[PDB]
């Protein structure tokens, strides 16, 4: 179906770590922590810098809770994601590497 289905950025970034969480083997859900600030241009289609954290929460990785409901882990692994998200979901995604050693 839709050939534009725009998100915000917030949005594009939290479907992102969907995503990161569905490709992912960890055990673990990991759910966004900082969201690093950053100004746009306006054109949907084009890749938008991201950068952020997600730490692990106590929610199994494939849990159909709301990320919101998953506590973080106390002592939890975070990992800091860069790369870009595209806020036209229609086509293309995201292209986001997640480093727990990148502190």
């Amino acid at each position: 179906g839709s050939h534009m289905q725009v998100l915000s950025y917030k949005e594009a970034v939290l479907r992102a770590i969907d995503g990161i969480n569905q490709r992912s083997s960890d055990a673990n859900l990991y759910r966004l922590l900082d969201l690093d600030p950053r100004t746009m241009d306006g054109d949907p289609d084009t890749p938008k810098p991201v950068s952020f954290t997600v730490k692990e929460t106590v929610c199994p990785r494939t849990t159909q809770q709301s990320p919101e409901d998953c506590d973080f882990k106390k002592d939890g692994l975070v990992k800091r994601c860069m790369g870009t998200v595209t806020l036209n979901q229609a086509r293309g995604s995201f292209d986001i590497s997640c480093d727990k050693d990148n502190k």
